[PDB]
């Protein structure tokens, strides 16, 4: 029997998460169910609401599937904050597998009200400004810098910037209107919003750990999943879990390449921190890590254990 699943997300249709992740995912699900499981894709919040509401919509069955950024709803998924800490991430391939095993084990309570398809992340984000090259933390002093989540905006404050939080569709307008001077994002999301034309100076870090990442949630309504036939359940589950997280991370590592090329072809510079400037950023990061452990403790979680577990899972998959 045929079944229609409503997918909802915030980026426009050409963004990688839609065109190069959810669309081919839905095509595989269609092929492997012999045309029976039909995902209808609604990008750009085309079923109503604002990006932070995607988790409520999928939890309550307003829609059947969403892709979103966990930290767009602050405090709702506290375990996952550990993966947002400064200099936590390796490749998206390694860090996404770590995220999924984390969610399958010690962080499972965060997502108990949902059917998890995968939890994964982008390649470590970069620092973008209109024109000023960021050579060290001091260059961020007085700069109004966007981050995706409260953890990441606190990283930015710890580096000396004036933090501003917002979902990514708001960034281009905030840049054009002077609300922000720059932002952190991975390369891959930028062309969908013309962000590589609005910022020409870009900074990354050298070494084995990137600046930050933020967890993505790819989720299905639990009641809808439970209503599927055993046969349809197996198609979904064959396209879910650790193998999907790994594939997603591999995809997101690759997405950086064409997007970086667009940004440099548009006249951008890319500078990589090392040495003293990098060490200074990492030392600042350690402070936010310590503060996060306290914050996790105060919310009833073993912050120190969670940070160790995250780090050990990232190294486990860093092959
Ligand atoms: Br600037
Ligand atoms: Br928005
Ligand atoms: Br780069």
């Amino acid at each position: 029997m045929e079944v229609v699943l409503k997918f909802h997300s915030f980026p426009p249709m050409p963004a990688n998460s839609n065109a190069k992740f959810v669309k081919p995912w839905s095509e595989k699900v269609l092929a492997e169910s012999n045309g029976e499981i039909k995902v209808e894709i609604y990008p750009a919040m085309q079923l109503g609401g604002k990006p932070p509401q995607l988790v409520d919509q999928v939890r309550d069955g307003v829609v059947d599937i969403v892709w979103t950024v966990a930290g767009y709803t602050p405090g709702r998924f506290p375990h996952l904050e550990a993966f947002e800490l400064p200099f936590m991430p390796a490749s998206a391939e390694a860090t996404s597998q770590a995220l999924q095993e984390y969610v399958d084990t010690v962080a499972a309570s965060d997502l108990k009200d949902y059917k998890v398809l995968a939890v994964f992340c982008h390649a470590p984000g970069k620092i973008h400004t209109k024109e000023k090259v960021i050579k060290s933390a001091a260059d961020l002093n007085g700069m109004k810098m966007r981050g995706p989540t409260r953890v990441i905006t606190k990283m930015l404050e710890g580096l000396g910037a004036t933090p501003v939080g917002m979902p990514v569709p708001a960034v281009a307008g905030a840049l054009s209107k002077g609300v922000i001077d720059g932002m952190v994002v991975p390369w891959e999301i930028m062309p969908s919003f013309k962000l590589h034309e609005l910022t020409k100076a870009h900074t990354t870090v050298s070494g084995s750990r990137g600046l930050y990442t933020t967890p993505f949630l790819f989720l299905m309504n639990k009641a809808k999943y439970e209503s599927l036939s055993d046969e349809h359940k197996k198609v979904i589950d064959n396209n879910a879990g650790l193998a999907l997280a790994k594939l997603a991370g591999q995809l997101w590592d690759g997405f950086e390449v064409p997007a970086r090329k667009l940004a440099l072809d548009a006249g951008g510079t890319i500078h990589s921190l090392s040495g003293g400037p990098l060490a200074e950023m990492k030392a600042a990061g350690e402070g936010l890590e310590k503060d996060w452990i306290k914050s996790a403790n105060d919310r009833g979680l073993d912050g120190a254990m969670l940070v160790k577990t995250a780090k050990d899972l990232i190294s486990k998959y860093d092959k």
